[PDB]
This record gives structure tokens, sequence and C-alpha cells, in this order.
């Protein structure tokens, strides 16, 4: 197959004499663009009898409707699209393409050599005729000038066109066609085509720009971002202007407690009236937030701190609809946020009664987060996971660790689809009698069957707890963990060996108190710029949505206010940070990472 | 400022009509592009006439030399180098381009408006005037044409150009002017401009395809290569033909003892000649290597493998100057293997003397490497890492042990620069009664001050001793580890926690005995396939470079033989992952992948 398209304008003679660019061989068929003009009717009919009287290619004398003259670019604009709907539609492949630029004004010609380079061709050459004719113009003209060897063809090149131009089809861009006898008359109802063609280009470029320092993008998909995009993501966040920006942020949960999200205000009544039965219910004891909650004028501790969540929890979800209605409001709240990918930590045997064991607790958990996954469709889905905290105390009692580490084991291997159980959470209450080696033990069976872990080091300042998480427990996370600097080595191990460190922003505030909008930043610091400078994985995270009273877009924008100067790109990288550090498995991990490639594109940039 | 470009061709009128495109402001620079025809002569005394007169705008009229009239191709490269060169000294930014393309031949306003969309254009217009004038072609023609308004201008559009093309600039792609008056006759040099911008758009044309499977390529500039060389990538490696293609490659080195390099041939004597005091040397043991070495009938066993390199480590490599001459000749074999990464593993106190301390052997080690990479050009350069070997030994031998773990935990912090010691290697006898955890007491004090561990599972077909390698040592690297899917939990979590795994692939064929050239799988093959499918970061190492005789590139060439349908891409992808799992820090890590992304280009890409 060989495909000549060549454009026509006063001079019908081009066509004819295109048509001896092989020579001898000739072409399969050759198709001619023209417009709607009256000055070209006789050039027009003239080619329909010079084909007439050579005939057996394919013959195609297509004219573009409302299309006379060149008043303005909108002439131009139209003839293009035009042009590039006929390319498309009588040339699909470029392999053997060949485009003609003689015919035509010299936009015609231009934009010709433009869509050959655009869609691709075989060949782009012009062809020129010495002026020894007449008293070629006449049928009898151009037989002399092809049989005495008149003709001059200039071949411009072959053109490869774009990688993502060349897939384009006629069926995409269908062009209108109505029959006038043997000549189309061709016409476009939108220009659809145009502005694809334009934003390919566009992106291309993008592309193009951003490809040396893709390296440095946490998610590579933002190397089609506009240059522009690309200077405002290492900018500093601003927790005002950007609200919209992180609120619509696919995000990444890695530290969320379910017995610690609808513990005040409304959604603890909407917990509350759904029990199952409400005549057990205990009362709605009297717990009053600190002035400036979520921002304390002072810090609080922890004791503080969980006491302000005894509204919710082992009392209130012990009752199968309060603990259906948390887990539902739980993942309305993450949907809300635009968690792409949570981790919620429940401690089933907190939740367990007589007649209700602590497999029925967890089986109803997962059930019912797996039935709100079903429910919301795969665009939108936040994937769900659990971990199973494992919770310390003083007083040495180790039955419900015992309880809640078996019940991982089983649920590890139960459920292989939808939401599951990917780990354990050691937490609880903080001492050098409960560090890490001392439930060592313990966790054996949990590394045997492959079960992650994860430590709470929050309070003890103690770089020894670390230490023994790290080495002792095998763990892949820290919770929280704000004191990593004051061990150099430790910190080192932590980046070399890739344990993300799961920081809260707003619990770590209100629990421990860092100084907060400070312009210089040295001492006192929240830590996750320097945990980023130092090659740690740091994952943003809600600790307890309802006790801390904000969301996780709430945490990342607090980060701004904790951290001066933090770039909003160093908030894509904690997201992919917190996918990379996440219990999930390979299609889960292929799901997050199809999500996280579409990061919000900013407004007001520059 | 605002520069106006336009071509010239029979009707010289285009330029005077071109100049009120943007209206009584006009233009700040007129610049005109024309050929060096005989019917363009008469064109240019107009233009210098109408020129003369307006004297406002700055004006310059250039002729393309060499071309006359478009007769071929050649006049029609000839003219599109001068015109870019033309483009980018009279118009240097593209934010002040206004480009006309009423005049010059059909092929000339093409070239006009693809320069324009190559190198940036502010505005591309072109101007029709009525046919109601002559009896615009005179002087009074054109100036009727102006006063009446009878141009019309249709402005094609600005054009953003291609952001690594139109930073360009005049100096470094120059115009052979000459002036015959107030006319310029411009020519090229020759054609390296085309070169340039072909060069560049076949590029972008590459990274634009592959730019959709970017996440799927190890390196990522992998997406520059052309569309066929990445097909071939896929392609099973060829163990024949891609010899040269995996010798250039830069490979990292992760397995690779010192004292098991120079055991026998050439590389032995001249260890043995540069000896301090040759009269103490040993004799040279009679140990014949089983036949079809490398690659022999049958597997030979851990024990007679490790009685193979007796002639050198412990009883040569005492003498200063033999040990001085094996950590070169190493380096010297590093170098012509392109390894651009290598953890070399030393047992100091293996070769340590009445008056030469430990301490003193290692630091000859560590300087002998360093001497040896200085003196290498830093494009060129293999940065060496040491890593303490720990032997176990039945008996509860355990003093050399901690003469080793203490060894170095004092040269990681003496050595911040260069050659340093970044881990340890636990190796020797695994027995039941040696298994990981019998050690995870002497090896606090390692992970205290942040050594990585690598664990030497040899001689057994256990995996307790990989769970205890794992989380009793918390060993960041395996080595041998070739029964991971025998526990799927075990695999999991060493995919999990990405926890490399060092295969030596000549070594384990000669000392386990895989199957080569099999059809497709099954119950025997090498676990590489098996390993890479699970997520497991999997690194292909020489072991001992002498006794095993085979350097890296014959080791992943083996890995052809060894695995069926292995992608070469995977190869890549090893190399990705040792680069990921050597311990190394930021600087090293920087190099080592500025050094990976040096791809070799592939040669056989036909099929
Ligand atoms: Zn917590
Ligand atoms: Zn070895």
């Amino acid at each position: 197959m060989r495909i000549l398209l060549c454009s026509v304008g006063t001079s019908w003679a081009v066509v004819p004499e295109a048509m001896q660019l092989l020579g001898s061989q000739g072409f399969d068929e050759v198709h001619v663009l023209t417009t709607a003009s009256s000055k070209i009717s006789p050039g027009v009919e003239q080619l329909l009898r010079y084909f007439e009287m050579h005939p057996g290619p394919r013959f195609s004398i297509s004219r573009v409707q409302d299309f006379e003259d060149l008043r303005s670019e909108q002439d131009h604009m139209l003839f293009e699209e035009v042009l590039w709907r006929w390319l498309l539609q009588r040339a699909p492949q470029a392999a053997h393409r060949y485009i003609c630029l003689a015919g035509g004004y010299k936009t015609i010609s231009a934009a010709m050599q433009r869509a050959a380079a655009l869609f691709g061709a075989c060949e782009v050459f012009h062809v020129l005729c010495e002026p020894r004719f007449g008293p070629a113009s006449t049928l009898e003209e151009v037989e002399q000038a092809i049989a005495t060897n008149a003709l001059r063809f200039v071949r411009l090149g072959p053109e490869p066109g774009w990688p993502q131009l060349r897939l384009l089809s006629a069926p995409s861009f269908p062009l209108e066609s109505t029959l006038q006898g043997p000549v189309h008359w061709v016409r476009a109802s939108d220009m659809r085509l145009r502005q694809h063609v334009e934003g390919v280009l566009e992106r291309s470029r993008h592309i193009l720009a951003a490809w040396e320092g893709i390296s440095e993008l946490p998610i590579p998909a933002l190397a089609a971002w506009p240059p522009s995009h690309l200077r405002w993501l290492h900018e500093p966040l601003d927790p005002v202007q950007d609200k919209a920006w992180v609120q619509a942020l696919p995000k990444v949960e890695l530290h969320c407690h379910l017995g610690g999200f609808a513990t005040h205000g409304e959604l603890l009544h909407k917990v509350r009236q759904e029990a199952a039965n409400p005549e057990s219910l205990p009362p709605v004891r009297a717990i009053p937030l600190p002035p400036g909650w979520p921002i304390p004028e002072e810090p609080i501790g922890l004791e503080r701190y969980m006491r302000l969540g005894d509204n919710n929890g082992s009392a209130l979800l012990k009752d199968p609809g309060c603990l259906r209605a948390q887990c539902r409001l739980l993942y309305e709240a993450l949907l809300a946020d635009h968690v792409a990918y949570a981790e919620i930590r429940c401690s089933p045997a907190n939740y367990a009664s007589a007649s209700r064991s602590p497999w029925v607790v967890l089986q109803e958990i997962r059930n019912h987060f797996q039935q709100a996954m079903e429910e919301t469709p795969e665009d939108r889905r936040c994937h769900v996971n659990l971990l199973l905290t494992a919770t310390r105390e003083e007083g040495g009692d180790r039955s419900r660790i015992a309880r809640h580490l078996a019940l991982a084991i089983t649920a590890a291997e139960h459920w292989k689809n939808g939401c599951r159980v990917v780990g354990v959470d050691l937490a609880g209450f903080e001492d050098r009698t409960t560090r890490a080696a001392m439930f060592a033990t313990d966790f054996e069976p949990v590394h045997r069957v492959g079960l992650a872990v994860t430590v709470h080091a929050g309070e003890n300042d103690d770089v020894e707890g670390i230490w023994q998480a790290v080495f002792k427990l095998s763990a892949r996370r820290l919770g929280h963990a704000l004191h990593l600097s004051r061990s150099p080595d430790l910190l080192r191990v932590v980046a070399e060996r890739g344990i993300a460190v799961e920081l809260c922003p707003y619990a770590n505030l209100q629990i421990k108190g860092f100084p907060l909008d400070e312009e210089q930043e040295g001492s006192e610091t929240y830590p996750l710029r320097g945990y980023l400078a130092a090659g740690v994985a740091v994952t943003l995270n809600t600790d307890n949505l309802g006790i801390s009273q904000a969301s996780l877009t709430d945490n990342l924008l607090l980060t701004a206010r904790l951290c001066p100067g933090i770039t909003r790109l160093e908030v894509l990288k904690t997201q992919v940070f917190a996918a990379q550090a996440a219990f999930a498995n390979q299609a889960e991990r292929k799901a997050l990472w199809a999500r996280l490639a579409q990061v919000p594109v900013p407004t007001d940039t520059e």
C-alpha cells in the first residue's frame, strides 16, 4: 500500500505531478483535499477528468466545507482540524503515507507538513515544474510535462510522528461527508481532535521539561505537571491557602485507633444512638476538653490525653450496634478525608463479652469494614486493613496480649482478600519495666507466621526502648518516636533499615508540645524535617481522630506550623513513605499506587 | 522588544505588509532572510529602498549563499540550516519572535512554521494582499495597501517550542556572514545544528514512548532508549551473544572474599612473587581442579570447594607483600570487570602475626584499597568497602570472632570517607549446633554501633537458620539462601522486609549442582527467577573470584543457563537490587546511582 495525500489550490496540475513521485510504480491510491472556494471548481473538474483517463488507483477530491478564503485565523484553524481528520480517515497508517506540499495557500502547505510531523508520514515532498509550457495548466500540458521529464521532486524526509499521536484513528474523530457526485464535501462537528493534540503536546512538553530531575519527584506521574506547578511543589506549604489541595490529596493512614474516633461531639451521640441495647449504655461522663482544643495552651500529657477518650472504647464498643456504627462512621470519615489506604488499630478482646468472643468481635469489625469498602466504587474506595493492638499495662498481666497475638495469627491466615489483618501494634504503658525485650519472646509466633509489627514509643524519652523495638521485636514501623536524634547511631539505623516512623502531629503537639509558627528551627522543633533530612521514611497520621479532634488533612497542614518551611513536596514524600511502609500485599500496593498517581492540580500557583 | 522575521520570494511586498501586523507601533527589529537567486535582487533593492524610508526600526537583509533555486533535497536542507542559525542569531529570545511565512517557496513557508514550532515563537502569521492593485508589487501600490487597509493577517498562534531546543544560542551554531553593502550573505559551515536537533527530537520521542512504563524500568535513564532497545531488554539473555553487553555493564559486588581471589594459576604466582619474605613462602600445594572447571560434571561440596583455595588465604596473606599484591590485584580485577561498587570480605585476624596485629592488617588492607581507588579516575573508580568476616567454628572457639567484631566496631568509626568498614559477615561452619541465634548475644554491640550484618549461610538445607538470621541477628543480607521457597512465610518475610539475598551462580552450581540449560523449570532450577517473581531483592555475586574461576560477568551470563528465559532486564534489576542493598552511605550511593545510569547501548537489536 502507498497512499498519497495532496492539498490542491488554484493549480490543479500539482496532483498529477505529485502522482509521479514514485515513477512508473505510482501510488495505490491518492486522496486530494480541497476547499469550498469557487475559484478551484474548474481545477476539481480537471482533476476528475484526469482521474478518468488515468484509472487504477482509488480517487478522492474531498472538499472542506465552509472554507472559501483565508478570512482570519478561524478559517485556518478549521482547515487544520479538518485536515487532521481527513488524514486519519484516508491514510490510517503513517508507514505508507505520502504528503505533498505543493497545493493550497502558504499556510495550507505549512499545515500539511505540520500534520505530517505530528501524525507521521512515509515521505513529505514538494513538486516543481519548469515554466516552459503554454502558448502545465491543461491536460495535454501536464502529459507533456510528465513525458518530457519536467518535474522536480524535493523530498523533505520521512516523519516519525509522535508516540501517542500515531495511534489516533478515524472513528475517534469522524469526518462527516456529504456526496455531491464524485466529490466529497467534508465537515467537522467539533474541534475535539485539535484540543486533544494540543493537550498531548502540552503534556509532552511537561514530561520532557521534567525529565531531567524525575528521580527527585516522589510520584513519577508528577513529571507531566507544568513547570510552574512543579516549582509550586518545592515552595513551603501554606496551612491556610493549601486547605483544599491537602484535602483533595489521596492520603495513606497508618496510625489510627478505632477506639478513639467517636469520643465526643455529635459523632459520639451518633454512635451511642445506634446501640443494640440502649439500656446498657454507660452514662455520658463529663470530659471537658482543654481550652483551645485541638491546640491547647499547654501540653496535657499522655494520662489526660487517654482520659479524654473515656466516653468511647471498651465502655461503648461492647455493644454490637455501637461497634458497627463506630466502624461505619470511621470509614465515612476516611472517605471524606480522601484516604486511599488505611490501617485501623483495634482491640477486639477489649470489646468481648460472655456471649461474644474476641474472634466474634474481630470478625464483626472486619466484616463491617469490608461491607463499607464493597459499598464504595473502586475509584474512591478506601482500603482498610486491620492491626491488632497488644496493650502492655502496669501490673504484669499478659493474657489479653496472648489473646490479641493469637487472634492476629489466626486472622492473618483467615482473610486473604479485602479487609485483612496485617500486623500487630505493641502499645500501652511506657516504662523501663514494659520495654520491648520483655515481650520479645511473645512475638516469635508473630514473626513465624510473617505478621508485621509496629511499636509505640511515644512518651518515654528512652532511646533504649526504640533500640529494643528495632532489634528485639523486629518492628517494621515505630509509633511516634520523637527522640531519634538523641542517638545518631539509632537514627542512622532507622534510616538504613527502612523502618518507618509514624508521626502524629496534632497528638504529638497535644501530649508533648512543640514550638509553633517559629521562623527558625532549633533544639525544640518537631523532628519531621530533620527526620526527612536524615533519610527516615516518615509518615503523618491522626493517632486518634476523636481525642485529637483533627483529621489527616489537619495534621498535614499542622506540619506547616510545626516545621518552618516544610514544602508540600515533602507532604507528597510522606504520602509515598506511608505507601511504601504499608503492611499491604502486591495487589493492595498496586491499587494504592494507582490512587496516589492522581495528585490534585494546584490552584493559584506562581 | 519585538523582532520580526520574514521570508522573501519573488514578491518583496510581503515584508512591508508584515511590518504592519501590530499596527502603528510596528516592530523594533525587522530581519529579512532570502535566497541567492538572481530573481530576488530587484526585490532586495526594493526592500532596501523601503528600509531607507521609514527609518524607524532596525533592519537586516540576509541572503542565503549556496542556494539559488530549489533543485533537490540538499538545497532545502542547506536552507533549513541557514534558517535555524539565522533565527538563533537574529532573534535569540523566543518570546520576541514574530515569524512570517508569506514569502519564499512553499517549502520555505513550511520550514518557517517548523522552525517556529521547534525553537519557539511569540507569533506565526501569514499576510494576504487584495488583488485590487496594479494595472501590490511596487512602492506606491504597497503604500496604498497599507493606507487603505487591504491586508489580512492570519496569526497561526504562538509556538511554545521544545524545552531543550529553545535554550540553544547563536554562539554555539554561528553563521559565516559576509557583507556586500547593506546585505548579509550568510552560510553554514557544517550541519551540526540539524544533527543536534534530530538527536534531541529522537531522544524526546524515545522518552515519550517509554513514559507510560517508566515505573517498570529499574534504571530511569532507560526511558531514553529507543523502543527497539527496550523490547530487546525484555528478551531473554543470551550467554554467548550478550557477553560484551554484560561485560560493559556497571556492576555491584556484594559477596566477594578477599582470601579466595588468587588461589591458583598466574594470579597466585604473582601474589607469591610479590612476597616480602620469599624464604617464608609455603610450598605451592598440589590442588588439582575438578574436571570441567568452572563447570564440574558433578557438585563437589563445600569442603572440597574450601580446600580448592588452600594455596591462598591465611597460609599466604600473612606476608605484607603478598597481602598488598592480593589487594591491588583484586582491585584491578574489579576494574577490568567494570564493577562500580564492591564490598570485600576479609578476615584480618587470620592474617595477623606476632608483630602484625589484626588492626595493623585491617589498616593495611584498607589503605591498599584506598590507594588503588585514589589512583583511578573518578569516572572509572570502583568504590571498595570492607566487611569483616566473623567465621563460626565447631568446638566453640569464639576469640577470633570477638576480635573481628571488635575490629569492625573500631574501624566503623575510624574511617568516614573513602574505603571504610561497613558491616560484618557471619560465615564459617553452619550446623544445627551453630545456628544464628547462638550468636545473637555476640552481635548486640554490632547493632549498637549501627554496623550492618550479612549472614553467610553455608552447607545446609535448613530454614531455621535463615529465620534466626533474619529475626535474631537482624541480618540485612543473606548469602546463599537457596531454600527460601521451601518456607512460604519466610519468603514473604524476606520480600517484605527488603532483606537481600546474595546469590553466587557459579559457586552455587559448583557446590550444590543446579541443572543447566533445562527446558522450562521445575523442582531443581536455580531459585533466582522464583525469588524475583516473589518480590525478593536478589543480587548476583562471585563469592570467590579464584576458587570459582569466574568473574561477575561470568556469573551474570551463567544465570541465563541456570534460569531458562531470564531477561537481561532482570539482570539490570539485580544490579539495582545490589545498589539498594549495599551497606553504603549517601555519597557512595549517589555515586553508584550515577554510575548505574550509564547502561551500555545494545548492539544486536535487529532480530
Ligand atoms: Zn497511638
Ligand atoms: Zn562466600
